[PDB]
């Protein structure tokens, strides 16, 4: 009618209603239909959104994810719900159950990883639990007792197996591992992926999201699915991926997230008297990946570049990933001021046509910008949340507040959209996306 | 810790989280374990609590309840969840499936009724829907098209079959039909219930609520269960209940609720162009039961009395039911002022030991008062909500606001208790009670 | 930036900041410059806005107004601030200090009256005081002791001297007494006001509001000032005014306000044990003016008409005054439904081009509608407040809530404008208008 | 009644009402009667509280303070209101108008200084102005143009004249300069202050605060006033004070504030293109005083010590000043963790008897603790605000949020007390204290 927005209490109520509605029992789907399984970094954001509602159930969410952790420490990016269809590529296509010696016996999972935001969710659970009294603190502390080792194995696998040369950057073998498979970041690396005899398949994602402008193309999916074939042919063996994979990139945004997560997990380890050797290793990785991120940065603007390991070239694109060094710190004073100027100026948050003062996934002034197309332009509430939380942690209280305020204004339609059109504010992707509700729940306090 | 209360957004979020958690699919249980089925007047309050979250799902809740309506128009007070145990008396004990010719074929139900608050829930659904735009208005209007006749049959059954002498008061054959089975209101009528050979049974309610001070006694349950035997022996036939039932009371609070509900449903009928004959009948019943309520009232204080049909005597007790005339109107000016003075004074809301300025189910100064014992004293959030809504509808904006404010203060522990100790505020009865969350959700706006 | 609206806490703070800034010490100006004096019904609304801030200062505001009461009971519509210029007509033009035998010795005032909303402010003060404990209740009760007699003499002067024929409607001798001097309501009465030798004058209002479209015309001010000459010629004598005034109208909106105010003051009198004869007179007047308002109404639509006493003619116009019967009650059921349909429909709150669901001062479809011009069309926050408060007192809780919600949305720019353009929401008239801040303060709670 | 607390909107409104009520025109008194003049660091906090209400008036507050700046750059701690009495020592006792060659011609002031929080207020003004559009940004930028040089001269006077030896700590000649004249911090320095012939005087502070337990003793005031005699004897000459003053201490809390203020002002200078040499000096001083603060700290616990320059002795006490290093940064990792453990533990925020999780001015377990006595124990809302703002700037978002939440809980009585009893929450000192209202206004947002 005259304004279809919701009040803060109405919005918080609807966000919690959604998150419980996507709960299958011990895992929350990332969306009702498009993503009807557990996703790894979504599950961390879901736990953040559950923490104000039930510390016990937030802990269950991470327990379920960690129960699917591979024998070598990798957290796979999908934990499939038993008997659930409607998502492709599904467990039959990954075939990790029959081909991956490290895959868990009692869960079906994908064969690739996703960004290590999980320590941040643990910190939010602990902060909520400490406000709730003894029995709730005991729940969160029992979770640490039970899962500290698994969290360490996850970070160690990243540091040792995806940074084999100790360059302080994480190597990815699939664009899906960045969280942003169709980002302009990866276009030139995908151009060097030439599928062989790719087994026939039918997409499911664009049956649910039928507007073709909102999802990747068939040609992109052919390359996404071919990379799976290459992993399967070597049975997902870490030692063989560098020799066979047609896509090998160092992801500077994933790397900065890992730097932050190591520092966060290290602080948790000190607070809860975890083994000193573990805390020492976490701080070492935090510093190594901070330095690895800074090494990539533009000498004028501070913007961070990804790296194509096969082509041996810096990937220079105009996306939100450029702001990786803002997450983890480490830039010299003058270059971080330049990077913040880029963030706030007309190429990103200050673009004059934006409905909200938020960070588009791709700069609206880039030739690669597509305002509807998944990670090629739309504004993602999950990125707003991650940037706002990391900015508050840098001490940039007012910058963080402004992102939270605009994110709540954007979410006040109650669509809990996966992403939003940057100019019109139209909800895009899946509606009722779990991590969009989780951002709103964490923000509203 | 220093204050374990929740903010308004945290509380609204937790209330919605609870209501979705008690949703079995198309019905919401009244509580997780103590009441693991659909109850009739609880379902109306659940629909009120769902309306800010999903008009579609609020409508589903009433559709499910009305699908269990008996062939003669009676809405039974329990609609059992298929395959669910843990509540006594359960479907086997009622035996309406085999003995009640009017019971629905496709639902298991109890054999008695409960207060007709359902029109009030329809009004709240309609008010929410009108703020939400065309598609949501169409959902609520389709519900009226589908269920107006059933709602009329429900009111007609009450008016014709439970007020056979057109006295403007509803006759009950079980204390459970009042919603308040152990109220001091009914003690002298129960004293005239003498069980014959009562089939052996085991309670379930005091397995879940083990503190004996919070639930009725075994002796009370023996009388509750014997009344079932009397109904079963005549196969729940309306025409035979007056000849056989050992408990027959005119419930003045139920009667006042019915007066209000008739007026509310009549206004809905006018607004949505329902049949004129129906609207005329609803207004006639609204006036008849208003007059029936006023006829019972104390000539000094305005307090309303129940009536024992078998003993032919006015039941004079000191409970919240005395305030029935405040709900429906009709008292002369001077006597309603006296009744409000009683409400606000030291026998009820103004009692000096109360933690919150709320209406205890029994006056703390009555010899019958028990601060823990179900309907014999505790403060019930559902009654706070009903009184506050009816008071706002009388035009008593500040009185209604004060009840809402104290009700939210009391509920801010997030226990969503079934009822609360009036002096200490201790949560009692079931935790996570659906209609307590619904009151909070409606209030918070 | 992207959103120049204030949060509820920011807006409440700015509203209180404004009200204290317009405080001269013991009186609050109606605006900083346009209305740099105390106005009568503005002072009632200011007291309502002060009640949540300081019951003591709210009481002072009404004490200051009543200290200016005329010896016959009239509350004049302007109490001039000593030594303050910049408003015309000012004290020298009214000349009540030399001509009006009933004017107070110690205050400079105008010589006409304004609507009796004062009892409503007393109710709000009492309601706040009762939530704030004994010392604050004592302040408000002491005000009742000190000023009950003055309030009675105000209501009695209205009932006996402006309703000489006991028709239950208030006669006015100036459009300014209606609050709405350029309302289309008065156009045909003004058309029979033929000025004689009118002494020269210079307007001050359109020096401060320079946009000519927002204020009445010079021709209209000539008639406003000529009526002052007619009053002055008979020394403002109540007994002579009917013989000489060229403007004599029965104001149905003023009459409905008076009915409400009498009923409100009667209930205060009952609650605080004021003399029985006063309470009885107040209820008698409430009923008399309720009936007088109903007598004006169209038998189909319920719309209330004003009456031109000199022409002996019903004044049929399409302004917010038509809704007078909604404030005081009394209409038959069918007629009130019809009037509510007019209010909510496309001629008023339902007009498709309105920015906010609010009541414009003149219907946008009326030929007399002017969207910028004072009382000929703009939306007035003070009317929104008065309608919402009276609607809640009728029991129309949702209708009242919707007006409050839209009024807060409109006021969220922080301009505290006198009135707003109905289609664009542009702030018009004076900024920093005291009764717009008071409405916001009362609403926000 | 049952709950005398105010809602967030009511509290924000009352806080703004108070601040406007203490406004004399161009200066805001620190309290209505106890402190009926402008105080220096109070005026910074008042400007912070005014920024959400009127950027223009917030700027006026700092313009008025800086118009009283001494010719050598010192901002004096009191700017007296013309013709206002009731505070002692007043202008005649200081005699700066006749004795101090650097005192301003057009203002009566004291002859000592106070902590340099002023840059923090400038930052908050700028942050508000940037959310309010171009005309308001122009007001704040014009203030920078007009007053940047004065702010530089204030910081330069501190750095060059109160840190003559470039030790990175500020020397004080009076306990009043610390803000906390009766803090246990100064007891051993005061013990070596031996008054000579002290001219007779009559205290005013304990006429307004009559409870002797809330204010310093007569013996303490004799020493405070004797230090004024020593300053007066040398005409307040910066060059002579070290030779004559019986009280000379390095204040580590003042020093940490100065470090923060320099860094804040440097970032403002970079953002608004102020002279490079100024920005460079500001960063140099920020680093120098950060290091000077760290040099004072216990190597185990991180607790910061003050220094008695005359005794050449570290002053080891248990007050909130120990936490100075948390404001400015610089501690080694292990030492800062230890200091945070002290802050959160049973000697401060964790003490089991505190009503609120807040920082008392003296540790409750210290032998010097007095729960009512000014800076010897009470909880000061202004310190809560300063710690919370600095903590958020460190990146400690949850720690800052908890202080704000508890500070708002404590302030929800609406007394706006100067300080509060740490165990009972009783309001103490002056009511209606301006910087307590300003803290609430900044927090509520
Ligand atoms: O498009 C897909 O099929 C999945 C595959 O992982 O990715 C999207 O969907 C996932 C589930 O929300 C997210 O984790 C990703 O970041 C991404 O937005
Ligand atoms: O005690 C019980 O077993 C049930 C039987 O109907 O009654 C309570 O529980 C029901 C479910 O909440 C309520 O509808 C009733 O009013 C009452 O409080
Ligand atoms: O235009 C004027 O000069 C005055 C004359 O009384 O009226 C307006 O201004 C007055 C003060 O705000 C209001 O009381 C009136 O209702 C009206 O809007
Ligand atoms: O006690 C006094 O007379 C004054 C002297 O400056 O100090 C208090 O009062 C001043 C004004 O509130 C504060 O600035 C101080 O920090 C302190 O609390």
């Amino acid at each position: 009618p005259h304004d279809p927005s919701f009040t803060p209490t109405q919005l918080a109520a609807r966000a919690a209603y959604l998150l419980r509605g996507n709960d299958l029992g011990t895992m929350t789907t990332a969306a009702p239909l498009l993503y009807p399984h557990m996703w790894s970094w979504d599950a961390a954001f879901v736990a953040i959104g559950l923490a104000p509602l039930s510390v016990e159930r937030a802990v269950v969410e991470l327990d379920t994810l960690l129960s699917a952790q591979w024998r070598n420490g990798m957290i796979p990016h999908i934990v499939f719900a038993n008997g659930v269809d409607g998502y492709f590529p599904g467990p039959a296509r990954w075939a990790t159950a029959t081909l991956a010696d490290n895959a868990p016996r009692n869960r079906l999972t994908s064969g690739i990883t996703q960004p290590p935001v999980h320590a941040i969710a643990v910190q939010r659970i602990l902060e909520h639990a400490r406000t709730r009294g003894r029995s709730t603190r005991a729940v969160a502390e029992a979770f640490l007792d039970r899962r500290w080792g698994d969290l360490m194995r996850w970070h160690r696998w990243l540091a040792e197996c995806r940074d084999r040369n100790e360059r302080g950057r994480i190597t990815l073998y699939h664009g899906w591992e960045s969280g942003m498979a169709n980002s302009p970041r990866w276009d030139s690396a995908y151009a060097n992926v030439v599928p062989g005899k790719l087994p026939e398949y039918q997409r499911a994602d664009n049956v649910i999201i039928t507007d073709p402008s909102q999802r990747p193309s068939d040609g992109e999916y052919d390359r996404y699915l071919w990379l799976l074939e290459e992993m399967k042919a070597v049975r997902y063996d870490d030692e063989r991926l560098p020799s066979v994979m047609s896509f090998q990139v160092e992801d500077v945004f994933f790397s900065a997230i890992f730097s932050v997560a190591c520092q966060v997990l290290a602080e948790i380890g000190e607070d809860y008297k975890r083994p000193h050797a573990d805390v020492k290793d976490l701080y070492l990785w935090a510093e190594r990946f901070r330095a690895g991120v800074v090494e990539t940065t533009d000498q004028r603007t501070g913007a961070a570049r990804d790296f194509d390991v096969l082509a041996e070239k810096w990937l220079v694109t105009e996306t939100a990933a450029q702001f990786a060094p803002l997450l983890c710190g480490g830039l010299p004073h003058d270059r971080e001021r330049a990077l913040l100027k880029l963030l706030e100026g007309p190429r990103f948050c200050g673009h004059p046509d934006l409905k909200y003062g938020l960070i588009p996934s791709t700069s609206p002034v880039s030739r690669d910008f597509r305002p509807r197309e998944y990670w090629r332009g739309p504004v993602w509430p999950v990125l707003t949340w991650l940037f706002s939380w990391c900015f508050a942690r840098r001490g940039w209280a007012e910058r963080a507040r402004l992102l939270r305020q605009e994110g709540l204004r954007q979410a006040s339609d109650g669509s809990f959209a996966e992403y939003y059109e940057p100019f019109t504010g139209e909800p895009l992707g899946s509606m009722q996306q779990s991590w969009t509700a989780a951002a709103v729940l964490d923000w509203l306090g």
